DNA sequence: AATAAGCGGAAGTGGG
DNA sequence: TCCCACTTCCGCTTA
């Protein structure tokens, strides 16, 4: 299965749901999702993993905060904005 | 209060 | 066995 830095990075190649997601600064990675319609987006990840439960964006975002460790996503102090790291953006 | 974003400990599930 | 990569649940903090 895809992990869930790649599911958001894939959308915004692809353009899919750009308006539950999208580029802030591509160059340096930080991407933003939507207030209204950020719940589409999760409902869409948790089908594309076939979870038991409806995904949603605060379980979307508790795994996101996961990532802050290791690096491939960390959280900006900006509304609902997130970076992805060089290495995941290569 | 109502609404919303953000946080993370803890326990459960998947597929190695 | 026991980690992966989340998922689910709950309670809390800040604006
Ligand atoms: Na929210």
């Amino acid at each position: 299965k895809i992990r869930l830095y790649q599911f958001l990075l894939d959308l915004l190649r692809s353009g899919d749901m750009k308006d539950s997601i999208w580029w802030v600064d591509k160059d340096k990675g930080t991407f933003q999702f939507s207030s209204k319609h950020k719940e589409a987006l999760a409902h869409r990840w948790g089908i594309q993993k076939g979870n038991r439960k409806k995904m949603t964006y605060q379980k979307m975002a508790r795994a996101l905060r996961n990532y802050g460790k290791t690096g491939e996503v960390k959280k900006v102090k900006k509304k609902l904005t997130y970076q992805f790291s060089g290495e995941v953006l290569g």
